[PDB]
């Protein structure tokens, strides 16, 4: 369904803030 | 529906966290 | 609706935190 | 609503997090 | 009501992140 | 319900989330 | 339910952004 469908779209950039905060983590490494 | 759109846009606005944060681990690099 | 504009101030909101995230990380460059 | 003023609420708690991190940059001058 | 309920300890675990960005500015102070 | 089991169990991760920004700031500190 | 597993996958990725700023601690130590 559609709300749950953009609930997914939600999940999936969460993903991506969480990526890029690794990509903080490795920058700190560096 | 309106209420998926809203929803749609707060997975926008979670994609520009996740830009921002690039940009700071952009800053960090250099 | 009220559902549907109460989830807008929250994509609304995290505009606004992603907007902060980049003025760390123009903190960081100077 | 209850559930339309819950949600305005972590609207108002997500501001709250604007705020500090804007704390963060100002500490990092 | 039950999902109103969660929404409202959402909203408490929210500004529990802030108190806690609160702590990470103090700690760039000094 | 399902749902508002749901919700807590992301007003959890957000807690999570809380406590590692807490670790966080206790590197800053040393 | 298909609203309640989807809210279950967020929970699961914010637990992944959880992860991530443990790793800035350690970064940071």
């Amino acid at each position: 369904g559609e709300i749950a469908q953009a609930l997914k779209e939600i999940a999936k950039a969460l993903k991506e803030i969480a990526w890029a905060l690794k990509e903080i983590a490795q920058a700190l490494k560096g």
